[PDB]
């Protein structure tokens, strides 16, 4: 599944601001 804190959390270390989770998918914020 998708959890936030983990999404949010591999957006920022691959560079990108975030990321939240939609519909299963984490899905970051450039
Ligand atoms: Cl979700």
């Amino acid at each position: 599944a998708c959890y936030s804190s983990d999404c949010r959390v591999k957006c920022v270390a691959m560079g990108f601001s975030s990321g939240k989770c939609i519909n299963s998918k984490c899905k970051c914020y450039k």
